[PDB]
DNA sequence: GTCA
């Protein structure tokens, strides 16, 4: 997920962290993203166990609904009784969960900004756009280490602040915008490097679009860029950059609740029962995995 | 370099 291929750009700044080092950390986890995949009880259970195995204290976050901007965009790119059975599993695991007003990602970012969590576990790079600043990526790949990302390293090493990343999304694409046809990680980062921002990029493109001369006296990088935008027949309007896309990312609907989370030990019997009730499990299988933790 |  995320600004399409934004992870490609943020990429060079990742720093590998052993999962052992995460012991005792309060971590926001976007639950809705998991439900949108996972059978739905099995995946949760495995992932939850990996989490607890390493001593992570997770807070699961759920969507309170999908904003209109996100609905349109996903559709174009092409029971909730499952959500209950999973909050059942969580509660029986002692793990707290909240339902956000709108987006789990944006809410997750707010938990970090309020010191209710230490980091965000996510593979959705839109979390940077909503202002998330301490991201753990590839938590459920089969590895012993995870990739750590923070907004400061991105700032110092790449020269990209939060506004820059929202404008990167309007080139690359994301949960809110399709980006521009023909634009990927490298064209997009270079457009920001050359013009600083999208207004100067639109201006450069409209001012030379029919002025016969400037097009022949342009740098090579420009000459190739103009070509690609024209091949794709792109119209840079007064709608570009989008003010509403900027607004959805900069001020999303979020729950300023400042009440610290509480974590309980799991319950070895409520879980063994649970899995039997639903997944046709024995108390042998259940106990063998859990009891260690 | 950008997409199956």
């Amino acid at each position: 997920m995320g600004v399409h291929s934004f992870w490609d750009i943020a990429g060079p700044t990742a720093r590998p962290v052993r999962l052992e080092s995460l012991e005792d950390k309060r971590m926001a986890v976007d639950a809705s993203i998991w439900i949108y995949q996972f059978s739905h009880i099995t995946g949760f259970f495995r992932r939850i166990c990996k989490l607890l195995y390493f001593g992570i204290r997770p807070v699961f976050v759920f969507d309170g609904g999908v904003p209109v901007l996100k609905r349109e965009t996903i559709r174009q790119r092409k029971t909730m009784d499952m959500i209950k059975e999973v909050q059942e599993l969580l509660s029986r695991f002692g793990i707290p969960y909240i339902t956000a007003p709108m987006e789990a990602e944006a809410q997750c970012a707010e938990l970090l900004q309020l010191n209710l969590v230490d980091g965000i576990i996510t593979d959705d790079s839109d979390v940077f756009l909503f202002g998330g600043t301490k991201i753990y990526k590839n938590m459920f790949h089969e590895k012993n280490y995870v990739e750590f990302y923070d907004a400061e390293s991105i700032l110092k090493l790449l020269g990209l602040d939060r506004k820059n990343m929202i404008e990167l999304a309007q080139l690359l694409g994301s949960d809110y915008t399709n980006g521009l046809k023909g634009m990927g990680p490298v064209s997009s980062i270079e457009v920001i490097a050359e013009f600083g921002n999208l207004k100067n990029f639109k201006d450069w493109y409209n001012n030379g679009q029919f002025d016969k001369r400037k097009q022949e006296t342009e740098n090579k990088f420009e000459k190739d860029l103009r070509k690609k935008l024209v091949n794709n027949e792109i119209i840079l309007d007064d709608d570009f950059p989008s003010v509403m896309v900027y607004d959805a990312y900069m001020r999303p609907e979020v729950d300023h609740d400042t009440t610290p989370f509480v974590w309980g030990v799991p319950d070895l019997d409520m879980l063994r029962s649970f899995m039997k009730t639903q997944l046709g499990w024995p108390h042998e299988k259940s106990d063998e995995i859990l009891i260690p933790l």
